[PDB]
């Protein structure tokens, strides 16, 4: 439809660049835009065996239909030096954050409805001395977002997570009026505005085991996250909880719920991930741009070998279309 | 070589009494004998209209034989007052204890088997004025065990936890060395002698989410947990990790091991409970005795209703008999 899509392979000696190619053995609902180096995917895909169609893009006019089961579109991107999978090079650094921009200010300019994105290494941008927090950070400067929301996704299950990428033991601290309070907000806002949500019921869960038991095992419970939730009701946001996780995360209680919002990333990526068989979307919420990602890594051990799982990147398209469809 | 197990129906304002009342339309393959107050039992049954002969046991002679389909062996513990389903009394807290001292004398003593306990409610025992901290820590003081391990299990799925009960704030504190050695131990020691695998293979989770990434994101798994678990591989303990929880807890890995060990509460016990709510049976490894033990609550509110599964409970029973047979 008159909706493309743009597709970021990431790290190009990852993985990435191999998910991309595999699923372009189907033929995309949408036009999906690959923006990547030709080179780096013709290798790859001859490194795969497979054989896929590389067809070139430009800005001048994008394209309006998918590309046949084994074409992929491709809005060319110089890489600086040659690659060699599962072999890290500081020097294509500035490559990735380039398609990396490429696609958000794409997004932001309507040329696209939204972005998938596929694995970036962290460790070789810091190395190229090239600032980079992360992955999400970097996207959310480049929109001018303040603050986003991390939601983890499978089919028929939604995870956000009030807190992402900490040290267990900082944690409890971690969880604040504050931060429920602009988590709660932006996770409602977005299943209401990319998800098309009227009214999202979102399940909520204690930090402690047993939600704090009445007070007996931790107090976080009473003093902090129920008077929170409170307030919040009170201004519209279906918010049930604080609810023990292991009383939650069962066929029962998810059956009328809209989202989980987990307390920790333990504490709701494992059902996640059991459930899905490994394959999880991550979705960037509080962007002014609709942008999923996979859960994973890299994997630069496994580059070019073809022994890969698509099914995170698979359900990264879906989601990405999905929520075009209800409305970027 | 005749096998008896002790069995308490615990909070008697409880659904307690119900599941054992329900079980013993069943013939067991052992006897099974109910230490609690036969009159609560005639009542309760009266209550849910079942038709159960209640067949006192004296401490004089043990039951050889299991009782008939729809009977039910009591070794009546006397109440200190009435009993209303559904209402809590402090003057009844004595009487859960003495029913649970009595079991778990009992097999100190060498009369049982095992023991297999049904919901207690821990707030009205500490509201009439004595220390519990619980089930499993009851019966690790009564039988002088410094450290014990709690594990969950359903069909397919067994996991064992470092720390249970304990405010989020606490747990990275607590994974010590000398802690996670002994869990490991305990863990390795009754999945062979309780549970008849030979070589027992077991995944265990690292603390922080990724474990600890490289140590990017907390130090615990690098200075204490890689450490302890390297020195019992090297012993023949056949212990995988740690590794992330959310990779662990994946089908892939889930079908190749004996169980799982995870740090604390609520990164093990979701995937189980999603699993297998229903049918999981808590097991209290590490105690000189064989213990059971659903892991619902008392469900005050459905005491008498009928209204309940017993499905856990009749999972807790089989688990028990096995781990006797198998041998304590
Ligand atoms: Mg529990
Ligand atoms: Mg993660």
């Amino acid at each position: 439809m008159s909706l493309r899509f743009a597709l970021t392979p990431g790290e190009p000696a990852g993985i990435g660049p191999d998910l991309c190619l595999l699923l372009a053995r189907s033929a995309q609902p949408h036009p999906l835009i690959a923006i990547a180096s030709r080179t780096l995917l013709q290798e790859r895909a001859g490194q795969l065996g497979l054989a896929i169609d590389l067809k070139d893009v430009s800005p001048a006019a994008w394209p309006e239909r998918p590309a046949k089961a084994g074409q992929l579109y491709v809005w060319d991107t110089p890489l600086a030096a040659p690659v060699r999978p599962g072999q890290l090079d500081r020097a294509n650094a500035a490559y990735v954050l380039e398609t990396l921009t490429r696609a958000g200010q794409g997004c932001l300019d309507g040329h696209f409805a939204g972005m998938i994105t596929a694995p970036v290494h962290k460790g070789v941008i810091n190395e190229a001395g090239i600032p980079f927090s992360g992955h999400t950070e970097f996207l959310a400067d480049l929109t001018h977002t303040a603050q986003v929301v991390m939601m983890l996704a499978t089919r028929g299950l939604r995870v956000a997570l009030a807190t992402t990428h900490l040290p267990l033991r900082e944690v409890a601290d971690a969880i604040s009026d504050e931060r429920l309070t602009r988590v709660a907000r932006i996770l409602h806002a977005d299943l209401r505005d990319k998800f098309g949500i009227a009214h999202p019921r979102i399940l909520v869960c204690g930090l402690n085991p047993h939600a704090g038991e009445g007070g007996h095992l931790g107090r976080e419970e009473i003093e902090v996250i129920e008077p929170c939730l409170e307030r919040l009701r009170g201004e519209g946001l279906d918010l049930i909880g604080p609810l023990p996780a292991d009383t939650l995360f069962t066929p029962k209680h998810l059956e009328h719920c809209d989202a989980v919002l987990a307390m920790y990333h333990d504490q709701g990526l494992p059902v996640l991930k059991y459930k899905g068989f490994g394959a999880a979307v991550n979705v960037t919420l509080g962007l002014p741009i609709i942008r999923t990602s996979v859960d994973h890594g890299t994997a630069l051990d496994l580059a070019g070998s073809g022994r890969i799982d698509s099914g995170s990147l698979q359900v990264a398209l879906e989601t990405a279309y999905q929520m075009a469809a209800s409305r970027c």
